[PDB]
């Protein structure tokens, strides 16, 4: 009865998948059925093996407390923190390999230092000499000193410089300021063990306080680290959606997150054996396609066409067209596995952290990246031999958009409308001079992922279109993003489009698109750079000013951390699938009231993405008047 | 027409005052649970993103094989798995790194200082720290430092224990799953266990082995160590045990849980002339410190301190109307406490940020004034006994004899006794090396873990340890089986002609030990992988050559499960009496309990008749034993 996407390419898609027999992620949804209202609420726990416990998420009826004793704010409560503790754990070890790779960097390596001026000014943050020294003893300094926040026992751990003082007095006062970022993960995890915290507001603080280490560090960390070795994304055209698929050319689709191996790919599609040789075998060229956030890795710096988002990701494979599917590691749904057997398609895991069943293993060679990209594109190249034409099926849509957008290439695109006698160049003034002014009434990020319990990409579209209809310039990333550009947004065009009349005038003096892709789900440490600088710029914490998140769709306990550490950094965030915590009234009044008086926002649980826009739009109203714009 | 909650005579007699009184009990909550759910009861349910909650068929060919994102029954049994692990990791990882921070804030005026210098200085030989000549707290601070970035470092090799062998060493490289920094490998396991990330039963089980290690020979190794250093090494001390060693006029100080910094200032406070005076102030004839579970079995082996009660008697306590003071930091402490703390004039005290209850009382123990913290919260104790009501004490007159403090440089030197001057050499672990090669003693079998309401409590311990001591397997015991033993009575000399065979008897009578030997808490358990080591290193063998079995008849926490699967990995078969939530994954099973010998030369066993299991354990002995030819 419901639609499952709003993108025509994805329902063209569908119909095949069911005609050529396959299963989705549409499919096993429905083969669930109604889901246990216990986990929906959290109010099951399985922290020992007393249990499998439930408790009642109704007060006052049926089962009140477990085995244990623990109530059903303190099940809700740890159930939460491990999610928060997962989705810190896989950026930390995201960023702890790009910290590595940096480390390993040579002048005549594989890796090399590609953007000097960003890593002279990241080594000034980790109190790293500079002058006069070789760039790479430089960048080895940078790499030691930045993986120390991974672990470090004794002393404080290096925050960046945008953020803001006050904010990290508020966060010291309150007891979340954050250690090293295995440190704390450890900490949430001894925490919900069985017998130690049993209490809702300490076990929420010791999540606000794992969150911190994910976006002002393992996330910001793995940003850094990846523009100094890969370079600092600037505005960039690509196309976007699956129609990028060519039928005469070998597909590699490279799907993931980490970005050493898609870079590396990249490179190895321009080795003249690996080009004779997609020749030899009777394709035009090799063209690659990413999906999810290694697809946005490489789009925002070399403009590689992102074929689709995280529900995407089979259908993908359903057209006959994708010869290679490289992936790494998180939210490579393991049905591929399956799917693929129905498909020529060799699907290739590379990363020992993401053993998949029945996959091709070709271990990335961190220690030989180049030679190692170049075996497993080989592999890809050869199995277009057996691509069968007549089954193939690649619907002609896909849309052109902009990405690339940086802090330093939104503060570069920011400088055209600096008087040369008046402001200051390079700053993020004329952003906050439009927001003091009130042309702009505010700035919301969108991000997330896609879920079954949302019409894919639906929700996406109707709040970046609500926020920008109502002047709030609107910055995405992950697969919010990449929704965002297959429907067409991230075009310079969208603004009369679409926009509010204060927006579409900033659109047409920046020269920028109302909704700007700033990169992966790692890259929304850009975000917080951009609205610290804007609060330091203007003297006041990041809770003053009028911005907010959203999360229209989202799934992975990723975005849990993500819309966490958030919060605490002070930025109200709408949520637009509802989190396992109804079953915990404290844990409630907590995450949506009390969290105000901590840190100055508070989460939103909101499914109606129209009635966000409302709520965003007048919670920014409220906090401008407080401020005075 | 119900099966016993317990075979301990005082847990029934106050059972019956709780339903009595009208209190609830952890059998209580049990049984309000009823029907536990069997998709989590056989781990084929995930909640690892918000696509879900999915659940799939524990039959496999039957009913709905997927979850949403594709993960397959295997799949979600073997993440679900891996997550208990990491989290019993992490439970000791903190638990040791805060002791190693202790060491580290060592002084010599200080609260805290170098009480074993021996053993301080062997360790610093360890861990490559020079002690020719120097100031010795300068040497506590480089040992502290080592071992704390054995839990975050990020570059190079962690530091290993001496009596780990290198054909174990060697073993686990080729296997892929030598240990890296501590909170490294849990992050990792975090990791990999994420939706669409591993998703492949044998590389999750191997990622659970390697963090498991950083557990065994690492987290609480390290923690054991330095607590030794600190405190001192624990040597043969006699002390009574259960829930009789409350006194009815004395201030009832009762100390739960596991760090052991708190628990051992407060016995240092309750020599503080001032509090003494003011327990006799205020009506009482003196100062009575009881533990109960870890942080009893800490300063009991260590003071003789009198130990209360295991796990699931820490409820009872309170009801017998004569806990003034009950003092908890972390880990195992039932939230139900703060509820029933409140139908008692007993002050329910929470102590460690790590662990904050709901309706307790906080006192935050400064760690930079330690005593002076400890006297403070020792002072509310003792001005809570003028809230004593004594018309509704019910204290049971029983306790038993206890003889513990088996550490493995105490088990050395008893067994130096029975070492001929001239012939062999003193202070090695020969004289346990040759009874087990020559067969009077036919294995070593460690039996641990915890308390559980699905078996009869300490039914399973004490079955378990009687059946092994009686085929002449010595028994070592750690955590709340170990406290199972003491109250029954098995930690005492007397226990040898009782109930032990032939060999072990005669073992027994020429060492002058029990058949039954407590070796501490369960950070302690580094102890048994230290004496087993050791045992295999004196052979030329490695660990899973040797007779050697690990049992946890009544396990429920997920620091046991990180606790059997280093045991595993580290070659020693393990049986467990209370099934993990592993049966609804076919090849986890297969790679658990059968694949698992391959890898490392050990696997588990899944069995919760005691009988059965003691079956399986000699048999299984003998067969290594044939297999090396003794
Ligand atoms: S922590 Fe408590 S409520 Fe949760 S499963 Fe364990 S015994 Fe049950
Ligand atoms: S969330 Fe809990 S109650 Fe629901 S199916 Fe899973 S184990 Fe059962
Ligand atoms: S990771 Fe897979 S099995 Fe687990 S809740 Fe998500 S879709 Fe379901
Ligand atoms: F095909
Ligand atoms: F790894
Ligand atoms: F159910
Ligand atoms: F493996
Ligand atoms: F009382
Ligand atoms: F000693
Ligand atoms: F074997
Ligand atoms: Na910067
Ligand atoms: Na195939
Ligand atoms: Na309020
Ligand atoms: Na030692
Ligand atoms: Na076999
Ligand atoms: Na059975």
């Amino acid at each position: 009865e419901k639609a499952k996407s709003i993108d025509q390419a994805t329902l063209q898609l569908l119909d095949k998948a069911k005609q050529d027999g396959v299963e989705t992620v549409w499919d096993r949804k429905a083969d669930m059925k109604v889901q246990c209202g216990f986990g929906s609420a959290g109010v099951c726990c399985r922290n020992c093996s007393m249990g499998p416990c439930r408790v009642s998420p109704v007060p006052g009826k049926g089962v009140e407390r477990g085995i244990c004793g623990a109530t059903a704010d303190v099940i809700v409560s740890r159930n939460f923190a491990r999610m928060v503790a997962a989705g810190t754990a896989a950026h930390s070890d995201h960023g702890r390999s790009i910290a590595l790779s940096l480390y390993h960097t040579s002048k005549d390596g594989d890796i090399k230092v590609k953007d000097e001026n960003k890593l002279k000014e990241v080594a000034k943050s980790f109190n790293v000499e500079t002058e006069g020294r070789d760039i790479y003893d430089i960048a080895h300094d940078v790499a030691k000193e930045g993986l120390s926040n991974y672990g470090k026992q004794l002393g404080e751990v290096t925050l960046p410089p945008s953020l803001p003082e006050k904010r990290k007095e508020l966060w010291r006062k309150l007891g979340v300021y954050p250690r090293a970022v295995d440190r704390e993960i450890a900490a949430v995890m001894h925490s919900t063990h069985i017998g130690c915290n049993a209490d809702a507001e300490a076990m929420i603080k010791m999540s606000m306080r794992c969150s911190l280490t994910d976006g002002w560090m393992g996330s910001f960390m793995g940003t850094e680290f990846s523009d100094i070795m890969f370079g600092t994304p600037h505005s960039i055209d690509t196309e976007a959606n699956l129609g990028v698929l060519e039928k005469n050319s070998v597909n590699v689709v490279l799907h993931g997150h980490e970005p050493l191996l898609s870079e590396m790919v990249v490179e190895a599609a321009s080795d003249p054996e690996l080009v004779e040789l997609a020749k030899s075998v009777g394709a035009d060229g090799i063209n690659l396609c990413g999906m999810c956030c290694t697809g946005n890795e490489v789009s925002m710096r070399h403009g590689i066409k992102i074929a689709g988002n995280f529900m995407q990701q089979e259908l993908a494979v359903v057209t006959g067209a994708v010869d290679g599917l490289i992936v790494d590691v998180q939210c490579i749904m393991p049905a591929l596995a399956k799917l693929s057997k129905s498909y020529h398609t060799k699907f290739i895991t590379t990363s020992p952290k993401a053993h998949i069943t029945d996959s091709i293993y070709m271990e990335f060679d961190e220690e030989n990246p180049l030679d190692s990209a170049k075996k497993i594109l080989k592999e890809a190249i050869l199995n277009f031999k057996n691509r069968d034409q007549s089954k193939v099926m690649i619907p002609e849509l896909k849309c052109k958009a902009i990405l690339g957008y940086s802090v330093e290439e939104i503060i570069n695109k920011l400088d055209k409308v600096v008087n040369t006698q008046i402001g200051p160049m390079q700053t993020v003034k004329p952003l906050a001079d439009v927001l003091v002014s009130g042309v702009l009434r505010g700035a919301a990020a969108v991000v997330g992922c896609n879920n079954p319990k949302v019409v894919q990409d639906s929700a996406h579209i109707e709040t970046i279109k609500g926020l920008i209809k109502n002047d709030v310039i609107v910055v995405v990333t992950g697969c919010a993003a990449q929704a965002a550009a297959k429907y067409g947004l991230l075009q310079k065009e969208a603004a009369e489009k679409y926009a509010g009349p204060g927006l579409a005038t900033v659109c047409k003096l920046v020269d920028i698109p109302p909704v700007l892709h700033m990169g992966s789900c790692v890259d929304i440490s850009r975000i917080l750079d951009l609205v610290g600088r804007v609060a330091n710029l203007l003297g006041v914490d990041m809770s003053d000013l009028p911005v907010a998140g959203v999360a229209p769709e989202w799934m992975s306990e990723k975005a849990v951390a993500i819309g966490t550490y958030v919060v605490t950094s002070g930025i109200d965030t709408w949520l637009g699938v509802a989190p396992p915590v109804t079953g915990g009234p404290e844990v409630v009044d907590i995450l949506t009231n009390k969290m105000e008086d901590w840190v100055g926002a508070k989460f939103f649980i909101e499914t109606d993405p129209h009635k966000a826009v409302e709520q965003i739009v007048n919670r920014m109203n409220e906090k401008r008047k407080k401020l005075g714009i």
